[PDB]
Order: structure tokens, then C-alpha cells, then sequence
């Protein structure tokens, strides 16, 4: 029942609104006549993927062309190749996977499929191959025929219930052969058996076409476009056909790579026997058994009831039981193979992104174990104390879900800041906290985190004496502060040496310096990088106190900061700008206005990709300048890099 020849795991992508979800739903019901939804056709188990929902959502999108084989690009026949569908399409590339393309919505008035074809030739460098024209041009749309095989498909209704194989109508009859003698041409590029007989004037076999065609659709030279109508129910059968006719098992791609601890990267192989190699890039909560994990197995096999190992961390985590989700069920499975994906219950540390393996086998991570250092801050009011008390729940609950974001209670304002990785992570969160949590709050503008830190010696004193509360409070330290090795972080050295400051205070002191480092001099931003020694001070034999010495070690610490030349610390953003050759130059004078640093510029398709450091600060709004440039057909990525001193110039203002 299992056999990788016979896999094909998918994932369809297109631009919004252009049918993604539409075809997805006619595929799943022409199969199902009898994250990862499962299905079988023509003896395929076909594996849809589910990509982002939308193109911006970066990280997730090249997770998921990583988890699946082969992708089904949807167009919009009456709008050709959108935006979005370039950028998909760059993603794509990018990780070298095979596709084939749909025109959808044929139906519709102003679809046109030599818009798409001709689009994607120019806009993409995809040249597609026509593997089918239509009958009919809008509302009078009613058959595809396939002009591999020279026969057409009539479609009696709209259902998807009344498809009748006709021979090709003597009015498109000559098209046909001028597309069949057209894609025999594109096949005998692939096969010189079939060279042969197109230059003999011969006709290949369809066996012999299909098997070019698909040779061809998965070494990245062809592009099959089939179209229909999702909606209408046309052409989705046809085109289940062409999934398994070109679209890649995983045995036709190259295996995925993954890096062991030794930072030796390795091709990890597709062999059901070999030692289990898995990615969970999907963590759902389903109403009945939680959290649902979903993993994409690479090699080796995933058994019920056992135990994999967490490389992306260092425990053993149990694997409960194993789903496969069905078009309208789940199924219990006992085992899943390479090259084979499903839903894991169970594994209650193991976060989306982790790698999973055999337990007795290599210690592979499929990504990179770093961690998104927030750089993003927006405060959060809910309104009711209702709303609160919901609210700090559905974070402390969706924090498990995904821990790439941090919560904090802002110093003074005592507001509540979720940090995230950019304006868009923070955007799906807040959104999910109204909706799927219903916690309605005022949200602030998201900025830059920004940090502070000092950048010369210093030694300073605290003194806390005062007659507070009728009582006396003396506390008083001596601390030496310097400047650490950008990321160091804090260390906290205790130098003192005669009971000089009591040892009942030495913590309490600390717990002072924690707090003044909430918030630096220069805008109120955390301090870091910073080595803080205490080597000195006094105690009131009677007067001293853990608060005293507390606000002591607050007090030296803002001398300590205010003292040391402190400077501002931004974000440097790594920004990789996938752009039409054209718009180049163009691009990279806008990114040195944005104070950037061209790092180089690596081609990628028919397009050129630039990549730069960018400082977060200069970022604001700039998908919009981006298409305001590239003319709307450009786009990007963006991580965080390091964090860096702000100019001379930058300071003076920010402060
Ligand atoms: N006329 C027509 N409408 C379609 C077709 N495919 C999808 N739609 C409609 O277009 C809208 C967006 O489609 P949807 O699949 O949700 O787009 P997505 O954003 O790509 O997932 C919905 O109103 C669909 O019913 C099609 O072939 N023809
Ligand atoms: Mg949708």
C-alpha cells in the first residue's frame, strides 16, 4: 500500500483570490468519491500540502516548498501572472521545485489563456508548454481538450458530474495539431528517441510524450499549462492527471540536505529503511486530541507509539498515534514512511520547525536551531480586565504554539509588549488574539526594539540613605561596569571581599541592576552587553536593608550607563530583494537612501536577486516602495542580522 514511485506530495499556490482554496476543495472532492489533507487518484496517494495563506508570510512559505515535492501554480485566467504570482513563483525557483500551472476561472469574462502563457514567458522566464486549449471563451466555456493525446472533454453542467469524451470539434481541429506538432517539438528536447521521430515526421508514443514532458517539468526546463474552471467543475480531473503524469515522487527530486552538529551539511535520502529523518513544520490544535503536530518524514519510517528524538533541542519525545487527515475524516495510521507526511499526537515540546529523528540515528537539523531576536514591540490594552484576564491566557497558550515571540509588562507604563520578528509576525498575532481568542484591546504602532549599552569603562557609586517610611534605609555600592562583546549579554561579577556589603544583600543588589537595565538613558530602551562588578561599599549595621541595596545597585547602574558614553544599538536587518532585471540599480539606490550595504547580487531565474544590510528603522513601509519601484512585480525577504551602533547623527534624534 505504500510505494514512493507512486507519492506525490503537492501544494498549491497562486495569487490571492486567484483559486487556491477553490481548486484545493474540487480536488479533494473528485478524489473523494469512492495542514496536509491526503487523497488518492489513478492509485496516487497525493499529498496537498497546505502553503501560507499569503505570499508575505515568508518563513512559512519556504518551509512548506521544502515539505512538499512538486506545486500546482493557479492563475487567474482573465488576470495572467499577478504579483503574488511572481513571488511564489521566485519562491519556487528558489528552492528548485518542479511545477506545473493551471489557468482557472476560464469561465470567467476576460480570462484568456494566451494572456497566462504569454505572461509567464515574459514576467517569469517559464516557458510553458500548452497542454490543452479550451472550448468555448467565457460563459460559453465547455471543454478542454488535451493536446498531448488529440482528444477533447465536454462537460454536460457545472457539477463535476457529467463528463463526456468527445473527439476534438472539426472547428478547433487545426489548433489542436499546431499545438500537438508544437509540444511534440518541446518533448524531443528531452528525449532523442522522440527527436528522432518528430524530425522523421513520425508520431511518438503518448507513453514516450508524456514521459519527456514529465522529464522535462522536473528539471526545471518546462512549465505544463493546463486550465478550467475550479468553480465550474472543469478540467480539475484533467488536471489530477497532470499531477501524477509530471509532477515528482520523492524519489524524482534531490534528496533534501540537513546539517549535523558538526556543521557538516548531508543529502539525506529518501530510503523508508534508512535511520528516520523528519520536519514538523505545522503545530495545529485540533478540537478533539489537541495539539496536532504535523511532520513531513524524509527518510527512514515514523512509528505509532514510540519514541523519536528531538535533535532541534535534546529529549526523547513520544509519538502517541498517527493521523493522516482525510478530505471529511481522520485515519489512524501505524507508521509513516520517507517521503510520506502526517499528523503526529502527542510530542508536547517539539515546536513547528524542529527536526525529529531515529533515536539510534544521525543528529540532522533541517533548519537552524537560532532564534528570532524580537525586534518588533507593540503595546496591547485590552479593555475590560474580562478582556485581560482572556488575554494573558490566550498568549500564555498560543506562546507553546509558537515561541518565537516574547511578552513583557513595559517598565513604567506597566503596558503589555509582544515582541516579534517584524510588523507582519505581530500583525497575525494580535489578529489571532481579537479573533480566534476574542480579546479586544487598543493596540499600539509596532517599532523597532531597540537596545542600549555603553562604550568605555566606568566605575561608579550608588548610595540609597534616606529616612523613608519613618524608618532608615542606607544601602551603597561600588560597582565597575565595561562594555561587553556585542551579544554578550549580561554577567554580573561579585568582587566584594570583606563582608564589606553583607552577603543577605549581594542578590538584592543584582536584582537592582535587572530592573535599571529595563530601561537606558539615552530613550528609555533595555540595557545590554554590559559586565557589571561589585567590588565596594558600606552597610548601616541597623539601617541597611535588601531594599536599600536594591535601589542602591539601580541607582550605580544608571550612573554606571549615563557615565559610560552610551550609544543606541538598532537592528541590522539581512535583506534579500528578488527583482525584475530591468528595475536594478533603480532598487539599490533606494536601499542606500534606507542607510544599506549592498552585499552582492546573485541572479535567480530570468530575475536578479540583491542582498544587503539594511537597518530595521529604514524598513517602514518599504513593500510598498518596493513596488512602487519594481512597478509592482518585485518583492523581498528580510531576517535579522545583527544589532548595530546607530550613527552619530541617528542618535541625536532617536534620543
Ligand atoms: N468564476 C469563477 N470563480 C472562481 C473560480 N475559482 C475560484 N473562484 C472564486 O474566486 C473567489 C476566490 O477563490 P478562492 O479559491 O477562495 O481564492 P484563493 O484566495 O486563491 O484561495 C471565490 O469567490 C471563488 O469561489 C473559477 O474557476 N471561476
Ligand atoms: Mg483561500
Amino acid at each position: 500500500e505504500y510505494d514512493l514511485k507512486r507519492l506525490r506530495n503537492i501544494g498549491i499556490a497562486a495569487h490571492i483570490d486567484a483559486g487556491k482554496t477553490t481548486t484545493t476543495e474540487r480536488i479533494l472532492y473528485y478524489t473523494g468519491r469512492i495542514a496536509v489533507t491526503t487523497c488518492f487518484w489513478k492509485d496516487h496517494r497525493i499529498n496537498i500540502i497546505d502553503t501560507p495563506g499569503h505570499v508575505d508570510f515568508t518563513i512559512e512559505v519556504e518551509r512548506s516548498m521544502r515539505v512538499l515535492d512538486g506545486a500546482i501554480v493557479v492563475f487567474d485566467s482573465s488576470q495572467g501572472v499577478e504579483p503574488q504570482s511572481e513571488t511564489v513563483w521566485r519562491q519556487a525557483e528558489k528552492y528548485k521545485v518542479p511545477r506545473i500551472a493551471f489557468a482557472n476561472k476560464m469561465d470567467k469574462t476576460g480570462a484568456d489563456l494566451w494572456l497566462v502563457i504569454r505572461t509567464m514567458q515574459e514576467r517569469l522566464g517559464a516557458r510553458p508548454v500548452v497542454m490543452q486549449l479550451p472550448i468555448g471563451r467565457e460563459d460559453t466555456f465547455s471543454g478542454i481538450i488535451d493536446v498531448l493525446r488529440m482528444k477533447a472533454y465536454t462537460y454536460g453542467n457545472d457539477l463535476g458530474t457529467d463528463i463526456r469524451e468527445i473527439p476534438i470539434p472539426e472547428e478547433y481541429l487545426d489548433q489542436a495539431r499546431e499545438y500537438h506538432e508544437k509540444l511534440v517539438e518541446v518533448a524531443a528536447d528531452f528525449d532523442e528517441n522522440i527527436m528522432l521521430k518528430y524530425l522523421e515526421g513520425e508520431e511518438p508514443t503518448e507513453e514516450e510524450l508524456v514521459a519527456a514532458i514529465r522529464k522535462g517539468t522536473i528539471d526545471l526546463k518546462i512549465t505544463p499549462v493546463f486550465l478550467g474552471s475550479a468553480l465550474k467543475n472543469k478540467g480539475v480531473q484533467l488536471l489530477l492527471d497532470a499531477v501524477v503524469d509530471y509532477l515528482p515522487s520523492p524519489l524524482d527530486i534531490p534528496p533534501i540536505k540537513g546539517t549535523t552538529p558538526e556543521g557538516e551539511v548531508v543529502e539525506i535520502h529518501p530510503d523508508p529503511n534508512g535511520p528516520l529523518a523528519a520536519l514538523a513544520f505545522k503545530i495545529m490544535a485540533d478540537p478533539y486530541v489537541g495539539r496536532l503536530t504535523f511532520i513531513r518524514v524524509y527518510s527512514g519510517t515514523l512509528t505509532s507509539g514510540s519514541y523519536v528524538y528531538n535533535t532541534t533541542k535534546g529529549r526523547k519525545e513520544r509519538v502517541a498515534r498517527l493521523l493522516r487527515m482525510h478530505a471529511n475524516h481522520r485515519e489512524e495510521v501505524e507508521e509513516l514512511k520517507a517521503g510520506d507526511l502526517g499528523a503526529v499526537v502527542g510530542l508536547k515540546e517539539t515546536i513547528t520547525g524542529d527536526t525529529l529523528v531515529g533515536e539510534d540515528a544521525p543528529r540532522v537539523i533541517l533548519e537552524s536551531i537560532e532564534v528570532p531576536e524580537p525586534v518588533i514591540d507593540v503595546a496591547i490594552e485590552p479593555k475590560t480586565k474580562a478582556d485581560q484576564e482572556k488575554l494573558s491566557q490566550a498568549l500564555a497558550r498560543l506562546a507553546e504554539e509558537d515561541p518565537t515571540f516574547r511578552v513583557s509588562t513595559h517598565p513604567e507604563t506597566g503596558q503589555t509588549i509582544i515582541s516579534g520578528m517584524g510588523e507582519l509576525h505581530l500583525e497575525i498575532i494580535v489578529d489571532r488574539l481579537k479573533r480566534e481568542f476574542k480579546v479586544d484591546a487598543n493596540v499600539g504602532k509596532p517599532q523597532v526594539a531597540y537596545r542600549e549599552t555603553i562604550t568605555k569603562p566606568v566605575d561608579v557609586e550608588g548610595k540609597f540613605i534616606r529616612q523613608t517610611g519613618g524608618r532608615g534605609q542606607y544601602g551603597h555600592v561600588k560597582i565597575k561596569v565595561e562594555p561587553l562583546p556585542r551579544g554578550s549579554g549580561f554577567e554580573f561579577v561579585n568582587a566584594i571581599v570583606g563582608g564589606v556589603i553583607p552577603k543577605e544583600y549581594i542578590p538584592a543588589v543584582q536584582k537592582g541592576i535587572e530592573e535599571a537595565m529595563q530601561s537606558g538613558p539615552l530613550i528609555g530602551f533595555p540595557v545590554v552587553d554590559i559586565k557589571v562588578t561589585l567590588y565596594d561599599g558600606s552597610y548601616a549595621e541597623v539601617d541597611s536593608s535588601e531594599m536599600a541595596f536594591k535601589i542602591a545597585g539601580s541607582m550605580a547602574i544608571k550612573e554606571a550607563v549615563q557615565k559610560g558614553d552610551p550609544v543606541i544599538l538598532e537592528p541590522i536587518m539581512r535583506v534579500e530583494v528578488t527583482t525584475p532585471e530591468e528595475y536594478m540599480g533603480d532598487v539599490i539606490g533606494d536601499l542606500n537612501a534606507r542607510r544599506g550595504q549592498i552585499l552582492g547580487m546573485e541572479p535567480r531565474g530570468n530575475a536578479q536577486v540583491i542582498r544587503a544590510f539594511v537597518p530595521l528603522a529604514e524598513m517602514f513601509g518599504y513593500a510598498t516602495d518596493l513596488r512602487s519601484k519594481t512597478q509592482g512585480r518585485g518583492s523581498f525577504v528580510m531576517f535579522f542580522d545583527h544589532y548595530q551602533e546607530v550613527p552619530k547623527q541617528v542618535q541625536e534624534k532617536l534620543i
